[PDB]
DNA sequence: AAAAAAAAAAGGCGCGTATATAAAAGTTTCAATGTATCTATAAACCTTTGATGTGTGTTTGTACAT
């Protein structure tokens, strides 16, 4: 549905305006809404350097609202995974805001313009 | 008293002190990367201990033979 088109959407900019790596992280949560965090870490097969900066921007766009997936462990202990549940809505609306600021960058810029005044 | 082996002793071989020329080969040293190994630490359990509704309990009022 359109919901394609918001992941097709959120592909777009993230390769659009951001580079190509950006996308990877996408498509592969996108696999499967509640998903392990190291399955992602695990088929990349990267570092969390070339991890860490990247979960940076999922949560800084607030496009991978990575939920904490607990599981109940065999041990009777602590479990979780870091799940994006993504939130569509929000992580868009920040976004069309971001873009509105932009365009502030450059409506207001209208002023800053073609004759010489000073 | 006589024979044999090592040291006492010096002068010099021969390139370290620069030393710059340039090519020719190679080394080591430095730093980014990768990994098992400490640790705390706060998040897992287990036990403890102070606060707690209440099952059982003292008065009220009872059908019921006695």
């Amino acid at each position: 549905p359109i919901d394609d088109i918001v992941k097709n959407l959120l592909k777009f900019v993230v390769r659009g305006f951001y580079g190509g790596s950006f996308v990877l992280v996408l498509d592969a949560i996108l696999f499967h809404s509640v998903l392990a965090e190291d399955d992602l870490k695990q088929l990349l097969s990267i570092n969390k350097t070339e991890l860490g900066p990247l979960i940076a921007r999922l949560r800084s766009d607030r496009l991978i609202s990575i939920h904490k997936q607990r599981e109940y462990p065999p041990n009777s202990k602590s479990v979780e995974r870091v799940y994006y549940y993504v939130k569509y809505p929000h992580a868009i609306d920040a976004i069309k805001w971001k873009v509105h600021q932009v365009v502030q960058r450059l409506k207001d810029d209208l002023d800053k313009n073609s004759e010489p005044n000073g």
